[PDB]
RNA sequence: AGCUUUGCGCAGUGGCAGUAUCGUAGCCAAUGAGGUUUAUCCGAGGCGCGAUUAUUGCUAAUACUUUUCCCAAUAC
């Protein structure tokens, strides 16, 4: 149904992250980094 | 051999709103949920309960002194 492949599509989709996040944890992955744009210039890395 | 439609995944680029998002070994539901209008007509979720920054994670902001050297005859 609908909300079965819904549900089945966020289910794996927490999951995943769930695992990337334990992973970050443990230092397997650095940290993410901020998704700078050009937008984004300024409110990441305003004073660099 | 291109063109193109539908549904489903993985992504990328955006825009919009935080009074909403999610859960449902609880209950009911196309053998019909819900019906205010269009009712000899429409046609799906609804109710109760639970979590919460009205989804959830991170990242960052909120500091200096241990050590270790010393005075002396060309003499009764």
């Amino acid at each position: 149904t609908k909300k079965e492949q819904k549900k089945l599509r966020r289910q794996t989709r927490r999951e995943a992250q769930k695992e990337l996040q334990e992973k970050v944890r443990l230092g397997l992955m650095p940290p993410p980094e901020p998704k700078v744009r050009i937008s984004n210039l300024m409110r990441v890395l305003g004073t660099e």
